[PDB]
């Protein structure tokens, strides 16, 4: 097989808008799958050093080697900021990774996925088995469809909502951030928590500042956290973590487990990392104050 | 060929490649113009203007600094060490040819002398021309430079330095970070002396970090591993060993600090909270480094 992103045995992800003037490249052992779904270009290749790689519309989504950092941080930052999460939703979690993290929490009764593209779920089951094993968990429920319409049908339903979806970055996304957070707010229960993929503070601090402002218009409790991902450009990405409960501090874990069971359950997240992930470099902290 | 050319730059992009040290991945930077290329007695020296990260210094095909993001490394390697000493007056940097670490060192009032020892005059000369916001430190009155190999320098200055920072063009790397290198540093330090050394990224070289930590613990009673994020380095980060000869200091929490207002005036990455956070490691790393 061939793919435009793969030349002379190396995958390259480039974006003049997302990451101006820098790229990430990964050595390709073999292309495993390429299809055009009803929604997007779907590429899977086996990399030589990071396991299988899922690429959607030419942007890396996960590699098997380092996916756990993102999945764990976006999920457990939010779940451990709710006193007793019973119904949880991930929007855009087709690869199964966030669902895998959700069902680690015993209190959870239902782990919902809302994703638009069945093709992503199908290829993740075949090529990302350590992520998509979550689909065999009894608590997992999958809705195929538009996330925005699901949220209207399920007002005051979810204790935690996780948006596992690239932060749109144009002037259109900028103006509609607040509208999207208000949509999430309506689907949350009274102390509901959200975590949303944001941006890397090294390259898009102005977008993060905008996201923080939009979040504060909707939620009384707003924080920005980040995690490191060696295959993502700049090497990290951030998350907005917000709660409808004015009384919670999302920057210190409301709930935690013993260090022994953290070591059995998590490879990146723990109660100390939870706090450290909101500790930002001086120039970022000052700009977001 | 009237235009400058370099094997690391293909079709207008610099590629950060090493089949040995980060196999199968390469960060790349778009090049505006190649500015300088020479071969010194010791290494290949390349400078280019990137389109989005300013000027870039590359040594033996490995990126060293870009003007846009160099402050993360320089601040963290310097201030993690300096703020772990109660009153550092004489400081040494080994291999800090770009001048960035010196620039951070001289921000501390207590420092009276900031020595640099580098083998390669070429790096200093090129840095003064192409990295002005780093090499401005060379004109600071506290700064003294010695051109030469750091072993003979350290052997000649025992019980002399309160802090020694090792900033080589690669984390060794010429991986002379055996226990004997740390013993040599131990002797050049004063009785509560502190070292910081470039280590490895925990995403790709955790077994080397564990070995480095064991070797440091053979020499120093107080040893910690911290990291910082660098958007143009492989994996986007690198770690540091921070050690003290004083068993009664905790390097993982800042012994000394300045007010938050002064921090915002002087530092762009480091601060007293980041100091503590930089030793908080992801679970798989922390578990392995406590083993």
């Amino acid at each position: 097989l061939t793919h435009p992103t793969i030349v002379d045995g190396w995958f390259r992800e480039i974006s003049d808008t997302m990451w101006p003037g820098q790229a990430m490249t990964l050595r390709v052992e073999k292309i495993l799958h390429h299809e055009k779904s009803k929604y997007q270009d779907v590429l899977v290749f086996k990399s030589t050093d990071y396991g299988n790689v899922l690429v959607l519309d030419n942007a890396i989504q996960v590699t098997e080697r380092d996916e756990f950092s993102y999945q764990e941080m976006i999920a457990h930052l939010a779940l451990n900021s709710h006193p007793n999460p019973k119904k949880v939703l991930v929007i855009g979690g087709g690869d199964g990774g966030v669902l895998r993290e959700i069902v680690k929490h015993d209190s959870v009764q239902e782990a919902w996925l809302c994703d638009i593209d069945e093709a992503v779920i199908r290829v993740s089951k075949e090529y990302l088995p350590e992520m998509a094993k979550s689909y065999s968990h009894p608590k997992v429920k999958t809705h195929i469809g538009d996330g925005f319409q699901f949220l209207r049908d399920y007002q005051n339903t979810f204790d935690v909502i996780i948006t596992d979806s690239s932060d749109p970055e144009g002037p259109a996304a900028s103006l509609f951030q607040q509208s999207y957070f208000e949509l999430l707010n309506g689907a949350l229960t009274e102390k509901g928590v959200i975590s949303t993929q944001a941006e890397s503070m090294w390259i898009h601090l102005p977008i993060i500042k905008e996201l923080k402002k939009a979040c504060k218009e909707v939620f009384p409790t707003v924080g920005y956290a980040y995690t490191t991902i060696p295959t993502y450009p700049t090497g990290q990405i951030g998350f907005m973590v917000c709660s409808k409960d004015a009384n919670v501090d999302v920057t210190k874990p409301l709930r935690s487990i013993s260090e022994e069971e953290e070591e059995a359950k998590y490879r990146y997240y723990n109660k100390k990392v939870h706090e450290a992930s909101f500790v930002l470099p001086t120039w970022v902290a000052k700009e977001l104050d």
